[PDB]
């Protein structure tokens, strides 16, 4: 169980408000369509990680994150050259109810004036980018050219 917190209920939102980038699933990837027809709007669970006892405190505090609908959540996973995200098959409720905080699928969460970062636990150097630039596809970079966002919000509710 949970020492003693405020925001252990999921809080379930989105990150499209921040420039009407929707996301959307599509050939087990997710794309970003800013501006489609086909465009389709999904939900994004954020939940802490009951299990943190085991977990590294320097670095920063570890938390998961998911997608709201197809039951999909962020995990990493290697082109066999480098480190990328994998949204297409995972649970978010399950890693938080039993104790396993799979650092594969867990996220050290920061922020940095009204902007947050989410760095990968098990392969630290990486961030997540929102991909609110033209509608690049959810992934990870280490060192970006001002190229990627991965400086941003949650609209998460609860």
């Amino acid at each position: 169980m949970e020492k003693a917190l405020k925001i252990d209920t999921p809080q379930q939102g989105s990150i499209q408000d921040i420039n009407h980038r929707v996301w959307v699933l599509q050939d087990q990837t997710l794309i970003a369509v800013p501006r489609k027809d086909r465009m389709s709007p999904v939900t994004i669970a954020l939940i802490s990680c009951r299990h943190v006892e085991t977990l590294e405190k320097d670095r920063g505090n570890p938390i998961y994150l998911g997608l709201n609908g197809l039951n999909l959540c962020l995990m990493c996973a290697k082109v066999g050259d480098q480190p990328t995200l994998q949204l297409k098959e995972k649970d978010i409720m399950d890693l938080y109810n039993q104790p396993e905080p799979v650092k594969s699928f867990l996220f050290y969460h920061s922020q940095s004036g009204r902007n947050s970062t989410f760095e990968s636990v098990a392969f630290p150097g990486w961030f997540i980018a929102v991909s609110s630039e033209g509608g690049c596809p959810l992934i990870l970079t280490q060192e970006l050219g001002k190229a990627n966002t991965t400086d941003f919000g949650l609209t998460m509710l609860f």
